[PDB]
């Protein structure tokens, strides 16, 4: 951090990120508040962690009990004499009922409002820890099984540079995996723009995981791609994904390699061709939407719709903070990264009663050739304007897709999550 | 200084309203294609040059785009033309809300364009700004409804809001009698009134011929008397969250305006900042008695008691904080966001009444608050598309956009003024 100077900020923490046999969380984890959250949720976490009942790992807030914004002043109640105790990069989440579906307006006030505080407490918490707001389905059963997956990524290291951000679960009941740290064993996985950066990271992780990796990319890629391949010990695959017979090229990779069926469709792949509006050719526009917007609607609705990826599937999509908030020179980017939440929004309904969920990530500053090739200035200050004071890691965002891709995850569907670290631009 | 320097700024000073000045700086050009194109062109003809020099507005109608490969669209009309866009000129994409959209494909599409009207406000320079208005795919081909958006876009009143999604119902629109004096004989409670931002509310109000009820508290005695002296509307001391505040506006509204008030804005808001882990009871609850409790325990008394009826408008004030979070304000914040609570959730009821709510978030505004040291103030001044801080007028207008008569189709908004502040969720 070598303008900490220049910008009065402090040195970073370093993230605690995932390592197998090692606790979930590095202190003990308080569940308070009432409602219909806090005993379920007591109940599905007393073995794999720490209730209480020093150094606080995690601290989840039940906000589902507050119907009325006079009763607002329990997040005050609860957090502000644990605060003082949070741990090295601890985990606060409140959990709040989905508003538009509140019993009154009373309530839905109330917990629409939870957000304005826990994206402030993601600005004050400090040495590495973040917030988290999930809305719950009133309409989830007393149980809330479909609540696990997300408690348990948020209360986690894999969550590391997942910051500020609302996390939505429906009414839906949930199984866990077998074993919630091989989560996706025996699944097949698709990973478009996988020789190298996120999407081979997303590979990794899917593998590490216990899913079987389908890696494409482009021939130019391939060797990278081989690598990517070998390390997973997956399957390559040499593609265009805009080109008229993708969807055809990947079912008989399926066909050959894995009984014709899929669970996940990860759309990585990406371009950017930027340029001001005022200067932008023909070219430049049709590439990036080809690839970026209209190959990976292709590619979820050929793979669905020819029955490769059927009940139980999953489809992540890769969107981007440009889609979002904008970005100068980027009017072809922002479009089709804004798509791509039209496309996780658009089709989640219809998928849903296919048993498929669909969801986007959208990655805020990571360490990739291509931060690395943004002038050193500008990129440093884009590194270190965040909650978290540092810029993300791939395996930050294969993470988040990772955790959309659990089967136990089958409750979250139509979801953006920024992968950002808190960083402070957006809509 | 050397980072300033590095980083590469030219705040243009922004056009605001004058009367009797043209509300464009040159030719609107409407073009696209779609169910809006032909009906804008007839609404504006009128008040606006349109092109049969330099261009003062671009519109372009997005809702004919029906799939992603129609993107295209978006570049083949603005790129030729963006070069030749004026000082403090206005871009504004009008589609079909996406949510309603006859096909996923145009959903995809239509919600795509947020990305677009984003970005390219971050390209636009001398002070022009951009906008992104939905319109239901229900509202009747003429699109009166739509009408008193692009009037407040397509003018200066809209100087500081930038980089925003408008989103407009199905309802018909009648025009004001006059749309340079759109609140003629409209009554209007302005609460938080006798300084800055409210003070200013009471001014534009004023201009667009509301009877002003400007409120406060106690302690502000002299100056709400100027105010409401300034703006020929009459005074009211009370604090907002008395349990009789409700009770004591409706005594008002008898004794003088026949029980009736068009317009109620909950602009009364205080701070107290303080982290979390040293928050107290009462900077807790002042807070949220203030700023949460008690707009909405106005707003639903004096439409409940019939104060406010069928015409109704209630504007309230949110602010980014309540959007993005800020450090020191979890209590603030946590209200602001109930704010846009406030709007989200009491608007489907209202609506069945014929009352219209919104919201107005501010970004950062040159006033008695902004107090802040010169090192925070300087920089959340300069972080927006338009590299400069922004004026209580800027506010009062969008809140006056909201307020008018005309404005029934639109409804359950949240749009802040920020000059597109670089700050968001
Ligand atoms: N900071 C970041 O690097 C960042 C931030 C936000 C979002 N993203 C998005 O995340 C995704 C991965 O990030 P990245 O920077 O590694 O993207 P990238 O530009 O490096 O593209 C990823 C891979 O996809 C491949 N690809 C391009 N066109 C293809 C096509 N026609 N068919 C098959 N493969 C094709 C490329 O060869 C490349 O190896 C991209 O969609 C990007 O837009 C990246
Ligand atoms: N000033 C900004 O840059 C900005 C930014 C974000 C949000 N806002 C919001 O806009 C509004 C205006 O604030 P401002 O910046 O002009 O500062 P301000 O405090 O001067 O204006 C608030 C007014 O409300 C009055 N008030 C406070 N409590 C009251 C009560 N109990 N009953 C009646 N009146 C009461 C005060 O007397 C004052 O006149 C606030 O709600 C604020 O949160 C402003």
């Amino acid at each position: 951090s070598f303008l900490a100077r220049q910008l009065g900020v402090p040195q970073p923490e370093t993230l605690r990120r995932y390592r197998a046999g090692e606790p979930p969380l590095t202190g003990s984890l308080l569940i308070g508040g009432a409602g219909r959250v806090v005993e379920p949720l007591r109940a599905a976490l007393e073995k794999d962690y720490d209730l209480v009942g020093d150094s606080f790992g995690g601290l989840v807030f039940d906000a589902t009990g507050i119907t009325e914004p006079a009763g607002l002043k329990g997040l005050h109640e609860f957090f502000t004499p644990v605060l003082r105790n949070l741990g090295r990069c601890g985990r606060v989440v409140v959990v709040g009922g989905t508003p538009e579906a509140a019993a009154s307006t009373n309530e839905r006030i109330a917990q629409r409002a939870l957000e304005g505080f826990t994206r402030s407490l993601g600005k004050e918490l400090r040495r590495g820890a973040t917030t988290a707001l999930v809305y719950l389905s009133p309409d989830a059963k007393p149980a809330a099984t479909g609540l696990e997956s997300t408690m348990r990524f948020l209360l986690s290291a894999k969550s590391a540079y997942v910051d500020g951000q609302v996390f939505s679960v429906g009414a839906d009941d949930s199984t866990p995996p077998a074993d919630w740290e091989k989560p996706l064993d025996g699944k097949v996985a698709i990973v478009t723009g996988a020789a190298r950066g996120i999407g081979a990271t997303i590979a990794e992780v899917f593998a590490r995981d216990g899913a079987h990796v389908v890696a494409i990319d482009v021939e130019s890629a391939a060797e990278n791609l081989a690598e990517t391949a070998s390390k997973v010990g997956g399957t390559a695959l040499w593609l265009d994904v805009t080109a008229d017979d993708a969807v055809d090229k990947i079912s008989e990779h399926l066909r050959d390699h894995h009984g014709g069926k899929a669970d996940i469709l990860v759309n990585n792949a990406g371009i950017t061709r930027d340029k001001l509006l005022a200067n932008m050719d023909d070219a430049r526009w049709d590439a990036v939407l080809a690839v970026n917007l209209l190959a990976p609607l292709r590619l979820t609705e050929g793979l669905v719709g020819n029955g490769s990826i059927g009940e139980g599937g999953r489809v992540i999509g890769l969107s981007s903070i440009a889609g979002i908030a904008g970005n100068r020179g980027q009017t072809n980017y922002a479009t089709t990264k804004a798509g791509m939440i039209g496309i996780t929004q658009a089709l989640a309904p219809g998928l849903a009663a296919k048993g498929i969920t669909i969801n986007a990530v959208a990655p805020g500053f990571i360490e990739t050739q291509m931060t690395a090739a943004i002038p050193l200035a500008t990129r440093e200050v884009g590194r270190r304007l965040n909650s978290l004071l540092q810029g993300g890691q791939p395996v930050d965002v294969a993470e988040a897709i990772a955790y959309f891709a659990s089967p136990a995850s089958n409750a979250v569907t139509g979801n953006v999550i920024r992968v950002c670290g808190q960083a402070m631009i957006g809509a």
